């Protein structure tokens, strides 16, 4: 039947004032950078130790939590510019044989680069950040997002994707690019979705692709980039907007707000895009302008902003909540 449209009528349940005053005491941004962030702040291009230290420690986090988390490795050998290499991205899954599933994601892998000045690109909001707000945002939310392991609702849940290989060894290109998502998007494409259906797949079951990728430079813009996710946007600049009134941020006004009405001029392209290409919705959460320090040395810890990332913590845990109803 119909359950594959379940996603286009879909609404939120909108938090009330002291549920986002719950929330925003929720998270903790001196814990995610300690033990979320740190430990991802090393170089890790497919291959190197770097790679296996935050796959292992992505899975360290995530299997502490008490919800019932479903880890699974999509191992494979794909040729690039270097030769054969192997690519692991990382998926996580709650209720996996749902029907359907909310889906955060970023890459975990960084982009390599020869030594300049006994310097390493360690890619820090690209997306090392992005990486750690998934995974506090898995803490934070870890009480309330047990109940889904009760099973009165619609069929739905949390999955998070770490995709590996999203960079380019070379110079971006179709085949020097998105390693990791072109090939989970291909896998998912033709996996039958629940076991045992007829006619859909996994991909039916996304009903929603958010994308972090370039988040921890102070100010961001986000535009809006797609009008079939546009009104989960407005939900983020609703949530936003809500939380400063709120006064629930930090450092935060509302002409430097992130969340603008504004779209964009050209396509950008990211782990979304095999996705977008086979019709998921995608809520793709990239700034725009990419950060000053992008793909350049500087790209460091040296140089997030603490009160930036945590607001959008805040923001992104709201959204998700409201998402799943819980
Ligand atoms: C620096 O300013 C930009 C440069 C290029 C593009 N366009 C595209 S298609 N970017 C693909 C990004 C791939 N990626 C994601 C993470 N690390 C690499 C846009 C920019 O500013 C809006
Ligand atoms: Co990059």
């Amino acid at each position: 039947s119909a359950w594959p449209e379940e996603k286009n009528y879909h609404q939120p349940a909108i938090l009330n004032s002291s549920a986002l005053r719950q929330i925003a005491e929720g998270t903790s941004i001196s814990e995610m950078w300690q033990n979320d962030l740190q430990p991802l702040l090393i170089e890790r291009y497919p291959g190197s130790p770097g790679s296996y230290a935050a796959r292992q420690h992505i899975m360290q986090r995530i299997q502490r939590l008490q919800a019932d988390w479903v880890l699974e490795i999509d191992t494979f050998l794909s040729q690039t510019p270097e030769g054969e290499r192997s690519f692991s991205n990382i998926i996580s899954t709650l209720n996996p044989t749902a029907k359907r599933h909310l889906v955060l994601a970023c890459h975990y892998d960084s982009k390599y680069f020869s030594h300049w000045n006994n310097r390493v690109f360690v890619g820090a909001t690209d997306s090392a950040v992005p990486c750690a707000m998934m995974l506090e945002l898995a803490r934070a939310l870890d009480k309330k997002l047990l109940s889904l392991k009760t099973v009165s609702k619609p069929d739905l849940s949390l999955q998070l994707i770490f995709f590996d290989g999203e960079e380019a060894f070379l110079h971006w290109s179709p085949q020097d690019s998105l390693y990791g998502s072109r090939h989970l998007a291909a896998k998912m494409a033709s996996t039958p979705h629940p076991p045992g259906a007829r006619g859909t797949s996994q991909l039916h079951g996304m009903d929603l692709l958010v994308l972090l990728d370039l988040i921890g430079a102070p100010n961001p813009t986000f535009p809006n980039f797609f009008p079939n996710s546009a009104r989960w946007f407005e939900r983020l600049q609703a949530i936003e907007h809500e939380l400063h009134e709120l006064g629930l941020l930090k450092d935060h006004s509302l002409e430097g707000r992130y969340f603008q009405n504004y779209s964009y001029g050209g396509v950008i392209q990211d782990d979304h895009i095999p996705f977008l290409r086979r019709g998921v919705p995608v809520l793709h959460l990239i700034p725009s302008p990419f950060p000053e320090v992008w793909h350049t040395m500087d790209d460091n810890e040296e140089n997030l902003d603490e009160s930036t990332i945590d607001n959008l913590n805040k923001i992104l845990q709201v959204f998700v909540l409201e998402y799943l109803h819980l």
